[PDB]
């Protein structure tokens, strides 16, 4: 039962030197599980999911095709950050579609793409309000990637509870947020995600569909990695779905262990739900 | 004359809110120019040039082909840093040649590749000593990319004078450091560099050969960008060469202006040397 799975997870976490937030919500059925869920966890790149929702909603509502192109200035592509876009287009100063920018932002976690889209959409407070007005409490979106890169503590202003994340993912999945078209596009993009292959996906059978979004922080001079996260919707072998979110925060563990925590917890929920 | 070029550069720098270090050394002739050269500038990624020298020297001396492969563990490919390798190989755990790793490290500034190679070569102190024993004073190599990412001030321990950089580049170029084979390989790799196209190269004629290596820091909460650098060897239209190094340090300027400083100073030296 849910209780026993939960006790298994808590016992697993006993000897891990990190503050680990877990939530699971069945999509089609009533399954629900929360562990350490009343803390505020730094989202890092996970909030590119939320940004993508606000962007596509804005494109939908204002009737703007995702094939329309922004001019991406050289200066939008900062060297001082994770950015496959910048490596693909080192000169910048070119026209890129919303589609290409979103795909790089979500599937490849582009930091520049993220901030290009915050600017397009009208800033962090626009996304913060958008998510809020969907009826999901306990998500704070306050800082761009550039803002977070300036100072360690800024990441903690972009925070969430893990149960708000899976409430949001479930709303998304049951297409309560977007048009059909934009829904399919974001969903595909999340399945096509290439980052964190040994996180949620790490110990599930080969080929399991995991539509997800990672996030990761740096480590400070005290050995603390603020955030090692993965959030997503996973397809069970009978075609049903669950939303899951895991936040490994303020960890003294090494990165292999931080990812393993996510993979093992996910594997434990998977095993329980398949039966 | 050299003096007047120098006064032009100093006058240019007058209204730039940054501490800018410049050195130029003719390769074949006696041209020499230094501006603010007695300060210690944070190298950032420029020190991947120095690392590559130590690596190739170690491969040369120990008779190890650059086509031999390291096993790159998942954990060598940290998500929390600029890394085209990691995006190309998200699962990690594969065999990569020294050649592929060096190319990504130098030409595409891979941070993971850098630290993989520090470990191969035997650590920062091995590279520090190697450079020292070449007869080039005033270069300090103390910290890996992972070490620098933990704390703001760590970058200042990897420091250089700009005239040590061009002394080093000149030694390299006149093939006083490596075997023929490893020389050609590093030189090609530096020409194939794709980063910072609007730095040294930014205002020179199209097609000018610039064998170079960039580096860039983050910006802190006070608006200071610690480092915006480019170092290289440039081919004049009569086939002669000059080494140049520019360090735009502790700048309150925006990134466009920081790069422009490098491009305009380089353009001024180019124009003087072509005549
Ligand atoms: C996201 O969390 N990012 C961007 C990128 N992707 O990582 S991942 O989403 O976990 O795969 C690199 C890590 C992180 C950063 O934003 N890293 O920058 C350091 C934080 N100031
Ligand atoms: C090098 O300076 N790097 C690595 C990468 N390349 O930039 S570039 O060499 O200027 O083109 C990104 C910037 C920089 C970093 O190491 N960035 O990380 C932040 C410093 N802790
Ligand atoms: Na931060
Ligand atoms: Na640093």
């Amino acid at each position: 039962g849910t209780d026993s799975l939960k006790n298994s997870i808590e016992k697993y976490l006993k000897d891990k030197k990190a503050k680990v937030g877990v939530a699971v919500l069945g999509i089609e059925d009533n399954f629900k599980l929360n562990v350490n869920e009343k803390h505020h966890y730094p989202m890092q790149s996970t909030y590119k999911f939320h940004l993508a929702l606000a962007v596509l909603d804005k494109l939908d509502k204002e009737n703007i095709s995702v094939d329309k192109k922004l001019f991406v200035k050289k200066s939008d592509l900062q060297p001082n950050t994770w950015s496959p876009l910048k490596d693909k287009y080192p000169n910048g100063n070119l026209e890129l579609s919303f589609s290409e920018i979103i795909k790089s932002t979500v599937s490849h976690s582009d930091n520049n793409g993220c901030d290009i889209l915050f600017r397009f959409v009208g800033g962090t407070n626009k996304v913060h309000n958008f998510i809020s007005k969907l009826g999901v409490k306990n998500i704070s979106i306050k800082a761009t990637e550039e803002e977070m890169h300036k100072a360690w503590n800024v990441q903690y202003t972009n925070w969430t509870t893990p149960d708000a994340t899976v409430q949001l993912l479930k709303k998304f999945y049951k297409n309560e947020i977007l048009s059909k078209n934009s829904y399919d596009f974001l969903l595909n993009t999340m399945i096509e995600t290439t980052t964190g292959p040994k996180r949620l996906k790490g110990l599930l059978p080969d080929g399991t569909v995991v539509a997800h979004k990672t996030g990761s922080s740096d480590t400070n001079n005290k050995g603390i990695t603020a955030a090692t996260n993965d959030i997503g919707i996973i397809t069970l072998p009978n075609g049903k779905h669950f939303a899951i979110a895991v936040y490994v925060s303020d960890s003294s563990e090494k990165s292999d262990v931080n990812e393993k925590i996510i993979a093992e917890i996910c594997k434990s929920v998977w095993d329980y739900l398949v039966k």
